[PDB]
């Protein structure tokens, strides 16, 4: 009973959070797993200053209204060489990662560790943070209510 949640450094307070490695995360399970983070989906503004700040990533993920990938530099196995918030618009399916913004952030480029998911709940789930340094922190809790994610 085990979660893994990949996350990033944060730009201007939003982070990308990648769940098991997959794209496995519904729109539901995205809001609830900011809120464990004591953060929100971003906005549009909110993303577009996070990447001005140097926030790319090659991950279709939530932010609040749409699918995104923030693209700095023209690749073209991302986003289709596109650069700037490129915005998901025809797909079947409906599962991805999540991006999520915290206010309490740093205003800039912040590259250092998350060491805590201070706003999960009771619960059986072990759920881990893994850092791009592969640096780790675990605890017992859960973060999903709606039934129909877990
Ligand atoms: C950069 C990203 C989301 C890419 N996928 C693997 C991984 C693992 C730990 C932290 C971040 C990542």
């Amino acid at each position: 009973n085990q979660i893994d949640l990949n996350v990033t450094c944060r730009y201007a307070g939003v982070f990308h959070v990648e769940k098991n490695g997959r794209y496995s995360i519904s729109r539901t399970e995205a809001a609830d797993l900011c809120q464990a983070f004591n953060s929100t989906l971003p906005t549009m503004d909110q993303m577009k200053l996070a990447l001005s700040k140097g926030f790319e990533t090659c991950r279709y993920g939530f932010i609040e209204g749409n699918v995104v990938i923030p693209r700095i530099h023209p690749n073209a196995i991302c986003a289709a060489n596109h650069t700037g918030v490129y915005i998901l618009v025809t797909s079947n399916t409906s599962h991805y990662d999540t991006y999520c913004f915290n206010a309490s952030a740093p205003p800039e480029e912040d590259c250092t560790s998350v060491t805590d998911l201070p706003n999960s709940f009771d619960g059986p789930v072990t759920i881990t943070i893994v850092n791009r340094d592969g640096t780790r922190y675990s605890k017992k809790g859960e973060y999903r209510t709606h039934q129909e994610d877990i």
